[PDB]
């Protein structure tokens, strides 16, 4: 139905604007301003940037109690130029409808929100930062808000964009603890959308993890042990196949995988080189515990916006550490990775994969 | 540490609501009593309940409540007999498994029995509000989320436990229901987060009840396992009566195996019907293929959905792909069903003193 515009915005800058900062941890420091748009009965109400504030919802809102809720996670880099780009946001967009139609939320738009918070950016761009390794996180939320405690499609909604100053998350490498008891999503389920409901789950198993001595989950499925994710990011082998042939895999979307935005970013960049084999297939503890046996493991790696190639060097298997050759490897495919996405990123080569703010 | 229902603090409204009219009925979970329960809890620990104003939550916006979906909730019934006395229905229970849920979102512990003191005070309170004649009650949802002002994936700093109230009748206007009996929709798996009454498992299910409406049926039959296992209907615990492959008369309902919410409505059936020994009870798989072959052996008497909302809910159809199947449940009296209900309300309306009834 009938899309908020962005030509109907409303701006309502800050009386007091906000001291910036000056070490920036992920996801605690927010910007001066905030979009928020409402949906009712009457459709979308007009788009509005105001001063970060409060939400303000019924006690029995929907999205508290049946969690009507999803999310997007993007970054925007400052160039030399002071010149500020989003990496990739139409992939954003997209994956925020898919997540809105699969929780019966409403559809928007994808390029009046786009351009909403580009406008958004524009007026917070100051928060830019633009030391080496840093970037503005931006976070746009759709929540269900039905005052009513039955099961049901709301007829209310919010959808809401905040901004957070980031540096890194933690090229330092990560353990994994990989335990198939806990199972993170299931082919038929909603794993492969960004709803808030995959993640809470995770929180008890990210703490066994940390009290075992790894810092991240490896979420295995099936009884032939898939790996499948890590944590919050897809998962990457550089690897000598069976075959004897030197290639990159990661795990196809099958239903259990959430396609990332880097994950098809690293995917596209290697196809372009054409220097090895570049494949989507399911991935098993049997064939990756032969391969380490045999030497033909190269590198492994997560990938994700927060952390957007994450070494990976050991990971607990039925309380045996499997040590990963990643970081003896250079380990040059992430070094190399991380090098085009930081010339793209901050505007060095120019790339269609870049939006300008 | 936990909260104290004896440091309450009391705040009673001054704009009061009115309350719902003569015929004008009660639809359910959208009409709210005129105070709540309010506990905040943070690095200091749990601050002091109170009661206070039915009012509005006031959230940061990256509260991990709305993000990651840390957030929980219960239902369970407070009943006005005829002498104006008012229980609630097994409510130790609905403790014991908030705080499972609890735990297994990493949200502060609480102690039971304070909660349950404060929310008796809570509805002490609006006592008022709970209805009396046939059928109605007073529903009653606790609520707990964290509310870490962070969008880093982790446990809670902060977290708000509060209780709504709502003056309820019936779910539907005894009248038999219709499922959507569909292998490709799955509600839980073993190993995930299904057996807990927590609010990630709701969401991705209302694409798929209104898939039952598209397809003319009321409730979804939630399938699982390559077998077509009968897990739940909708929110409900589903049972079936009927004559075994053994020949043995028996009432059975899946078991407690991860891709089951332990209903506490289901627990007392099963508790009530052991008691009865009149004919076996067991918890055990059921497949669509034995319900198949069940019905067309005519060996089914009564399938029905049991819950907090819709108590002892019968089922009259099954769409299983293109196959309708017609469940006789109503044709067969109901007569396990009519003998739950006629129980279950002679407790819970306080007909005949009862260990299940928490007087308020
Ligand atoms: C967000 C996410 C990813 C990676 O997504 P990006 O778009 O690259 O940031 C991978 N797996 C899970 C489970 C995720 O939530
Ligand atoms: C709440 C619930 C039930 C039944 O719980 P009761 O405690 O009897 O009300 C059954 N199935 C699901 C999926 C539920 O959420
Ligand atoms: C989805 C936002 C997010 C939260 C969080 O705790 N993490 N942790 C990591 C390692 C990542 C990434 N990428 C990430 N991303
Ligand atoms: C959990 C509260 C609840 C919401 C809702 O939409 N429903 N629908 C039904 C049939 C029931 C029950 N029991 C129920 N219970
Ligand atoms: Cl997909
Ligand atoms: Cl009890
Ligand atoms: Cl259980």
């Amino acid at each position: 139905s009938s899309s908020f515009k962005a030509a109907d915005l409303q701006l309502e800058m800050t009386q007091k604007p906000h001291k910036k900062p000056g070490p920036l941890v992920f996801g605690k420091t927010f910007t001066d301003h905030m979009l928020m748009v409402e949906w009712n009965d009457k459709g979308w109400g007009q788009p509005r940037i105001q001063p970060f504030q409060n939400l303000t919802l019924h006690p029995a809102s929907s999205s508290l109690h049946y969690s009507l809720q999803l999310f997007e996670g993007m970054k925007a880099f400052k160039g030399k130029d002071q010149q500020v780009r989003l990496f990739r946001p139409w992939l954003n967009m997209d994956r925020m409808l898919r997540s809105a139609m699969r929780l019966c939320l409403p559809s928007f738009d994808k390029l009046e929100l786009l351009e909403c918070i580009r406008r958004l950016i524009e007026v917070d761009k100051d928060w830019v930062p633009d030391a080496a390794g840093t970037s503005l996180y931006v976070r746009p939320v759709l929540i269900g808000n039905e005052p009513s405690l039955g099961v049901s499609q709301p007829t209310r909604a919010l959808l809401f964009v905040i901004l957070c100053p980031v540096g890194a998350y933690f090229v330092t490498p990560v353990s994994l603890l990989a335990d198939p008891a806990f199972i993170r999503a299931w082919v038929g389920g909603v794993g492969n959308y960004k709803l808030g409901g995959n993640y809470g789950p995770t929180v008890l198993v990210q703490q066994e993890a940390l009290k075992r001595g790894c810092e991240q989950v490896l979420w295995l499925y099936g009884p032939d042990h898939q790996l499948t994710e890590v944590g919050t990011m897809n998962i990457f082998v550089y690897w000598t196949h069976e075959d004897g042939v030197l290639e990159l895999v990661t795990p196809p979307l099958n239903g259990v995988i959430l396609p990332g935005v880097v994950r098809q970013s690293l995917l596209d960049m290697a196809q372009t080189w054409g220097e090895f084999r570049v494949v989507e297939r399911t991935i098993t503890m049997k064939q990756l515990l032969r391969a380490l046996e045999e030497g033909r493991v190269r590198e492994v790696f997560g990938s994700g916006t927060a952390c957007q190639v994450c070494p990976v060097h050991r990971i607990l298997y039925k309380d045996r550490n499997l040590h990963i050759p990643t970081m003896e490897n250079g380990p040059e495919l992430i070094l190399r990775f991380q090098k085009e996405l930081k010339e793209i990123q901050y505007g060095i080569r120019a790339h269609e994969w870049m939006f300008p703010v």
